[PDB]
DNA sequence: ATGTGACGCT
DNA sequence: AGCGTCAAC
């Protein structure tokens, strides 16, 4: 019951937003400073962060005002502006950019915007065939850690060591070996890195693992410009500390009713469970899925899908700006509706294929929920005016309102998303 | 007043 | 289909 049959790799990039506006404008370089949404209400909202203003405290979330009282020296890139709304292109385009960069190693799953999973183990079986029998030197590996070694003098020289007794227990002329494996998809790693950063300016982690799971918790061991091994052997020391929460999946509700009810803290604790135990608190599918993964198995595979599924746009107006008439609800379903058109006929012109379903969302005010009430609609024609005015419509009836000029609960929330893709 | 996109459940 | 969860896009 091994979990070492793939090969599987998360490659991030490294503040990738404050990195797509560095490259752009070099006054930002080496420099603390941050990406921010809407400078209105208090200086805007930050989103990315550089690795030297987070030294002085500054986060996600933060407002920028608020940031800059931890960090005076804080320089600051804007989000683009279009329609009156935050759009972003640029970042978008920067994101092909490296995905495709990415593809020409192996077949990607394309997990956000910013990072991709690569299953590289059949890339991994072809270049075992040219190291016949050969070994492999630290050289091949000069960003790489491995997760556990050293065992048995300063950052740099505790990384060194920790890969050579690594390559000193490797057993090479065996093929099947799960850790060479691991460390050949780490060497082309290395190499699918040095090809970002060349051909685009950008740096990133990454994670060399077995599956999805451990190659995401691996890729964050080392953060920036690193990677990182985790081999199975390292599994049970790395989560016995390894606070639940951040395994993927287990950082909202579910990972805290785990701890809630098991009365446990780390990853590690799971595995005195037997898996009846565990799908009896959990489910059939989460308690199988928690039963292998403290140990370090992990079976979702490595999806072939580079390109997003659904479309979408999106604009909040909290509080004091929640919409109240309908000509401010027509107006903003028209602006979104604008910018979905155009991400869409570029989608048609670039990925070659047509969606067919339009979904419309909104929320009121005196609702916490994250909606208030989602429809469908027939998407025919990559019209916006067409979708805007389809979109009142699928929501025209929402109005408690009695007078016909105003909006009932003013809105929060406008979402319009462009869905059900088919080839063109 | 922080402001995309995937998938699971029923 | 419409809602929820997740992480982070
Ligand atoms: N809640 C979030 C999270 C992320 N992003 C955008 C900004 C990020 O730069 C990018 C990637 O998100 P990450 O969570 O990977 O974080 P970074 O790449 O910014 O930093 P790190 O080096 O910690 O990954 O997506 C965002 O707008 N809102
Ligand atoms: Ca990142
Ligand atoms: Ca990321």
């Amino acid at each position: 019951a091994t979990g070492q049959d793939r090969v599987v790799a998360l490659v991030d990039m490294d503040c990738f937003f404050v990195q797509v506006e560095q490259r752009q404008n070099p006054h930002l370089r080496n420099k603390p400073c941050a990406v921010v949404q809407y400078k209105s209400w208090k200086g805007g909202g930050i989103i990315a962060v550089s690795y030297e203003a987070r030294a002085f405290g500054v986060t996600r979330s933060m407002w920028a005002d608020d940031a800059k009282k931890l960090c005076p020296d804080l320089l600051l890139a804007q989000v683009r502006e279009s329609r009156g709304k935050a759009n972003l292109t640029k970042y978008r385009e920067a994101s092909v950019e490296v995905m495709e960069i990415m593809s020409r190693f192996a077949v990607i799953e394309r997990a956000s915007i910013d990072e991709a999973y690569v299953d590289l183990t059949s890339a991994v079986q072809e270049r075992l065939q040219k190291l016949q029998g050969q070994p492999i030197s630290a050289d091949l590996l000069p960003s790489t850690y491995i997760e556990g070694l050293p065992q048995g003098v300063q950052k740099e020289g505790m990384r060194k060591q920790g890969l050579f007794q690594w390559l000193d227990s490797l057993q090479i002329d065996n093929l099947t070996s799960p850790d060479l494996q691991l460390t050949v998809g780490a060497v082309i790693v290395e190499e699918m890195r040095a090809a970002i950063e060349r051909e685009t300016g950008f740096q990133c982690s990454a994670g060399i693992s077995h599956n999805k799971v451990l190659a995401k918790l691996a890729c964050g061991l080392n953060k920036p410009n690193r990677q990182t091994l985790v081999s199975h052997g390292s599994v049970p020391q790395l989560f016995s500390q390894m606070p639940i929460r951040k395994i993927r999946s287990l950082g909202g509700k579910l990972g805290a009713s785990v701890i809630e009810i098991l009365g446990i803290e780390y990853m590690g604790e799971l595995t005195q469970f037997t898996e009846s135990q565990l799908q009896s608190h959990f489910g059939e599918k989460n308690g199988s899925w928690l039963y292998a993964m403290c140990r370090g198995i992990e079976h979702d595979p490595v999806k072939p899908r580079q390109l997003p599924k659904t479309i979408g746009c999106s604009k909040n107006f909290p509080g004091k700006t929640a919409l109240a008439t309908r000509e401010q609800v027509q107006w903003w379903l028209l602006q979104l509706a604008q910018e979905l058109e155009e991400r869409l006929t570029k989608d048609r012109n670039d990925n070659d294929r047509v969606a067919t379903q339009l979904v419309v969302s909104i929320r009121v005010q005196g609702d916490k929920r994250l909606s208030s009430l989602r429809r469908c609609c027939a998407l025919t024609r990559y019209d916006a005016h067409k979708m805007s005015h389809d979109a009142f419509t699928v929501i025209k009836n929402c109005n408690t309102s009695g007078i016909q000029t105003e909006w009932s609960p003013p809105l929060t929330m406008l979402f319009l998303c462009a869905t059900k893709f088919s080839a063109s």
